[PDB]
This record gives structure tokens, sequence and C-alpha cells, in this order.
């Protein structure tokens, strides 16, 4: 099962730009959401979710085919509260029907980690609506009352390596969790991307405490909390030492999650040898808007 990258007709650089410039500006605009955190951790979490069903054995699932936007996939448990980020999606999607969906999801993702100050993502065009029957079945993304040999094993179905995964959770800095989409509660609900996720977990007092949901989790009297598979981390020799590393060089944290978090959002794309560069979009900040 191939999925040839094919480039919008027509479309170059500058009309992604206006893409990136629209999402970015509601961003700003949309202030209010989720009691001021604004809608960025939703869209990061959405461009991994539609990124997160692939399947490296047989090429199913992935960014390619914009399958999210069919109702098996809408109304996986797993996606719980992804609805949002849809809607806020929705209009720009209006506005530029030209868009594939893959594209549009995925560029979310790369929009609102730059603007919440991450670091550059290069992103390529060109993923293909697929019909409805190339929907991954529910049951692809994970668990997160697990341990860090489950966490290894999952991501191995990605084609992710350790330094790969403690770079992609390092993204568990931003938002919260909600008590009625995951049966978890809490965390910073922080809006700037920073490498706060891995100095929290070295140095704040962690207890284990039950919450209305009847789950596990790791509270600190600070406010922030961690999921089981996040705490893995630190219980993991391998994954401690890359823990450790990203806690004491911002750098190479953000230049480690920019390549894994590109090569999450291409998996399964074959691009032909003629496709363009990857592009860098300017901030809203960089363009003086
Ligand atoms: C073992 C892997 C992972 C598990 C089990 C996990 C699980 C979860 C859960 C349960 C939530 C809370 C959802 C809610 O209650 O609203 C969440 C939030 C989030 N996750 Fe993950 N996740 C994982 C990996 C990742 C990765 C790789 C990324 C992105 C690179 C990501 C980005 C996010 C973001 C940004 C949020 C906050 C969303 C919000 O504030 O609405 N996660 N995750």
């Amino acid at each position: 099962l191939v999925h040839v990258a094919s480039v919008e007709k027509g479309r170059s650089y500058e009309d992604f730009q206006k893409v990136y410039n629209a999402i970015a500006l509601k961003l700003r605009e949309d202030d209010e959401y989720d009691n001021y955190i604004g809608y960025g951790p939703v869209l990061v979490r959405l461009a991994w979710h539609i990124s997160g069903t692939w399947d490296k054995h047989d090429n199913t699932g992935g960014s390619y085919g914009g399958t999210y936007r069919f109702k098996k996939e809408f109304n996986d448990p797993s996606n719980a509260g992804l609805q949002n980020g849809f809607k806020f999606l929705e209009p720009i999607h209006k506005e530029f029907p030209w868009i594939s969906s893959g594209d549009l999801f995925s560029l979310g993702g790369v929009t609102a980690v730059q603007e919440m100050q991450g670091p550059k993502i290069p992103w390529r065009c060109g993923r293909v609506d697929t019909p409805e029957d190339t929907t991954p079945d529910n049951g692809r993304l994970p668990d997160a009352d697990k341990d860090a040999g489950y966490v290894r094993t999952f991501f191995q179905r990605l084609n992710m390596n350790d330094r790969e995964v403690v770079a992609l959770m390092g993204a568990h800095a931003l938002g919260k969790t909600h008590l009625k989409n995951s049966g978890y509660e809490g965390g910073g609900a922080n809006n700037v991307f920073t490498n706060e996720f891995y100095l929290n977990l070295l140095n704040e007092d962690w207890k284990l405490e039950k919450n209305d949901a009847n789950n596990e989790q790791w509270d600190s009297k600070s406010g922030y909390m961690m999921l089981p598979t996040d705490y893995s981390l630190i219980q993991d020799p391998k994954y401690l030492s890359i823990v450790k590393e990203y806690a004491n060089d911002q750098d190479k944290f953000f230049k480690d999650f920019s390549k894994a978090f590109e090569k999450l959002l291409e998996n399964g794309i074959t691009f032909p040898k003629d496709a363009p560069s990857p592009f860098i979009f300017k901030t809203l900040e960089e363009q003086g808007l």
C-alpha cells in the first residue's frame, strides 16, 4: 500500500503561508477556550492523533488520508475532546477549500507549536483525502495507565526509537487533562512551548493519588500532574538518561522535537523526487502581524 504525496493543484509556499496565517490569527483571537489556555494544545494533540494511527507493518492509518473527518475515527473514545480542534479548523477549511484534510490537520499542529514559541517544524504538503473505507479501526492510539515497556513497544509500531519517544512526550508540557475526556484531571494549563515537562518530572515531589474517575495519576502540590505513562520515563533507565539531557539543554530538546514531530506527521507518505522541499513558515511575530 503506497500513499504518494500530490501537491494541491497550482499551490506553492505563499498559498500555505496564507493558511498558516489564518490559523495563527485565529489562535490569537479565540483566546478564551479552556479557561484561557486557547486552542494551541488541543491542535497539537489533534495533529498527533490523526498521525498516531499509523502502522509501519502495512502502511495503514497515519495523516495522509485525513480520515478523522469520518464518523468511525471522529468518534473513537481515544479522540474525545478533539472535536473542539475540528470545530476551530472548520471555518479555515471553508475559506481555503482547496487544502486536503490531512494537510489542514497536520498544518494546524505545526502552526500551534510555532505560535506557542516552540521550534520551527518543516512541513510538506500533498496529503490526499482517501475514502471512508480507508479509515482505521479504533484502538490504535495508546493507553495512559501503562508502564515504560508498554510505551516502548507501542511506539515501535510508529517506527520511533527511545530518543524520539522521549522528545515527542515533551509536548505534555502543554494544556491539561479533562476528566470527561480521558478520566484524568489537572495539569499546569500551559500554552508556551518549553522543556518544562522534563524539569517537572525531575524536580517535583510526585504523589500517587486516585482521581474522581477512580484512575491513578501522579500529582504535585504545585498543581502539576503526570499520567502513569509520563512517570514511566523516569522509572526506565534508558528513558531517564534522555529526560535528564532535555531538562539540561533546551536547544537540543527543540531540535529533536522538531525532527520527531515532522517524522510523525510524514509517516506513511511517499514524496516524489520532484516534490517541493519542506516549507518553513514564518510566525505572525516574524511577519510583524
Ligand atoms: C504514550 C503516549 C501518550 C498518551 C498515553 C497520551 C495521553 C494523553 C491524555 C490522556 C491526555 C488528556 C486528554 C484530555 O483529557 O483532554 C493527553 C493530552 C495531551 N497530549 Fe498526549 N498522550 C501521549 C502522547 C502524546 C504525544 C506524542 C503528543 C504530541 C506530540 C501529545 C500531546 C498532547 C497534548 C498537547 C495534550 C493536551 C491537550 C489539551 O490540553 O486539550 N501526547 N495525552
